[PDB]
């Protein structure tokens, strides 16, 4: 994407399981990232 | 090595600006704030 680039490690089953995800709904990693992320921010109104 | 794997996921300005502040609410870096992002995601798919 575009914006505000994000360097985070993360426990390396996690990324599998964000990886599995991702390819059964057709999105990369990086989607799904920013779909837990604004999923996030919806739960804090 | 608990964590490990890297992430580069280029996100809007404004989830980062504003997750930014929830960490400093929480007392957590900008990257805590994100594992339960996810961990919280990840854990609701089953």
């Amino acid at each position: 994407l575009n914006g505000i680039k994000l360097g985070v490690y993360i426990p390396q089953e996690w990324h599998d399981r964000l990886m599995e995800i991702a390819k059964e709904k057709n999105l990369t990693l990086s989607d799904v990232c920013r779909l837990a992320i604004k999923e996030y921010l919806d739960n804090h109104d």
